[PDB]
């Protein structure tokens, strides 16, 4: 009853339909309490925030300008700098982390990244389209200094005013960057966390978000800090491996499908698994990554659970370093720990 | 073949019959290699001493003054100062912290420390000898100020020459201490490292001592960093549990028996064991524990089995103080490998 997910769906202004339907939501073995949908003016959403606590908002007018953006219009307005798109031949598209590929040579990425001009991924899609090929592309790209005039005057568009408050109300850092996604219908990236506050503003299309509070570690199981996979959960949703992973048989979500208009709160360390509607046609969303907030003065106890995961990639990371290979870490803390913690 | 523990029985000088036989060994389920017995001007014990590996020396007059040290002979001379003396109902008397007892309140200590005269011991002694008790005592005491002048006459005939000659070879730190070490037939320290280096010698009887190099850490389990008994062996050599402890089945051991005048180096981070002989009557040891070397310029690889125990315990030591409580310790180890190290 209160595992009601992304809840019912909502129906669209003047009678256009339901925005969406339950056939479009993949198939999971964990429940999901819905995320609040709230106004930014909401007290509660600023409660949330200020909480680090997940919350979809529905009128920020974050990224108004860009709510006219399809491929049409940003082919012929983004400028023709290199754009990275990836390849899949799955409808998963796990992260790997290239600067970390050089110390697993036994890592194979199952997608390939190829930079292009938006043009050429613009054809690649209709071409897929039109051969009703299996393949499927996810562009992300960070926006750069190669973005044509009107893109650029969509950005300025952008509700800094609400933003920058909100930068400043939590003490965050400077904003990193803004990546641009444009998945197709089915896309989904497996469930990560980022070591970055993010504002997820949805601009076409719906996507379904799932959220894991950091204190779920221990059900999802993150790769190694030094494998190509480092924040990402080595189960898989699909196919879960409960030999392996024995807790992820406890793991519980928080949900949501936004939609053009809704930003989406991804407080820091949150694990998120982020799916594009099966059958929705292509999705576009560009997010907004600030540095996190420093920490306070000297350490309060008890830890949250983010400060618990943050000690634990320290401790993996100087073992790295100490050690002269990564490789060792493993065997080390085994040693470490059989017979002596466990 | 190689496995020959202590080897062949010593004879004594002048036909006085053999030094000790088998019986006097307590039965263990590890085999043993015979670490080298050599002349202090032999080069290989140079060699095996510069390389950090035990040898036995047996004429280096390291405490020629003291061989004629007996109960007697000390009740008369060592002064009245303070002398700490354990007790216990089994033949173990298993090292503990008292320091690193306030934060394991469920840990009860086998033996019991009470600080005495050293006339007091003596009698304590003779007072369990006649009245065939089972109790068993075991002296323990750095030598400080207290001493008479006897006694401090034989400490300054001690070959100062020759070890602080091994001092400066091997840019050791400072002589920390001298322990004074008085037990009763049958008395067993288990298993255990030192952050030390060792000078064993061996003054009035004969003890059996069993080393393990360094690299044997995965075979020996010791307690946790924070706990009373950090550095002590948790496997019980007596009635080894094999399904806690797995791989002490593969543990291979040096043994040596010492008597009168011989020197044991007992290099730092070796596991010793230490038993005097059953019905052997007391034994009287002193030792010299230095401080080891500093470490090199920076570091070299690949590391010695040392520097990963030193990496553990530095590791075990800072996630104590990070996570507020050395008891948080080992669910945050465990956590942080199962599913994704072991
Ligand atoms: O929308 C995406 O597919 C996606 C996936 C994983 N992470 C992010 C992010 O903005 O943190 C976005
Ligand atoms: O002779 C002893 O019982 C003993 C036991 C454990 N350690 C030492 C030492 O000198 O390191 C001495
Ligand atoms: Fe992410
Ligand atoms: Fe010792």
């Amino acid at each position: 009853a209160v595992a009601s997910g992304s809840g019912e769906p909502r129906e669209e202004a003047g009678a256009l339909g339901p925005a969406w339907d339950e056939s479009q939501l993949r198939s999971y073995s964990f429940p999901t309490r819905p995320i609040p949908r709230l106004s930014q003016s909401d007290p509660r959403a600023e409660e949330l925030i200020e909480n680090e606590e997940p919350v979809v908002l529905t009128d920020t007018n974050l990224v108004y300008p860009a709510l006219k953006w399809d491929l049409e219009y940003l082919q012929e307005n983004i400028g023709n700098g290199d754009f990275s798109v990836y390849s899949a031949s799955t409808h998963k598209f796990l992260y790997y982390d290239e600067k970390k590929m050089a110390n697993f040579q036994n890592f194979k990425p199952r997608s390939n990244r190829e930079e292009m001009k938006f043009h050429e991924f613009v054809e690649k899609l209709q071409d897929i389209q039109q051969r009703g090929g299996e393949e499927r592309l996810y562009l992300q790209q960070t926006l750069n200094d190669t973005v044509g005039r009107k893109i650029v005057m969509d950005f300025l568009g952008f509700n800094w005013n609400w933003i920058n408050k909100q930068q400043g109300k939590r003490g965050w850092g400077q904003l990193t960057s803004n990546l641009l996604l444009i998945g197709m219908e089915g896309n989904v990236t497996p469930a990560h966390y980022d070591e970055q506050q993010n504002f997820f503003a949805q601009i076409k299309g719906y996507k379904r978000c799932i959220l894991f509070p950091p204190d779920q570690f221990e059900c999802l199981y993150p790769y190694p800090v030094h494998h190509p996979c480092d924040r990402q959960s080595q189960v898989d949703f699909d196919n879960p491996d409960y030999e392996r992973f024995p807790n992820f048989q406890n793991v519980v979500g928080y949900e949501t499908v936004v939609g053009p208009g809704d930003v989406l709160y991804i407080p820091m360390y949150w694990w998120h698994h982020i799916e594009s509607l099966l059958n929705g046609g292509i999705t576009i969303t560009v997010n907004f990554w600030y540095k996190g907030a420093p920490t306070p003065k000297r350490i309060e106890y008890p830890l949250k659970a983010h400060q618990k995961v943050a000690i634990m990639r320290n401790i993996e990371k100087m073992l790295g370093e100490a050690l002269g290979n990564p490789q060792e870490v493993g065997p080390l803390l085994n040693t470490m720990i059989k017979g002596r913690y466990n």
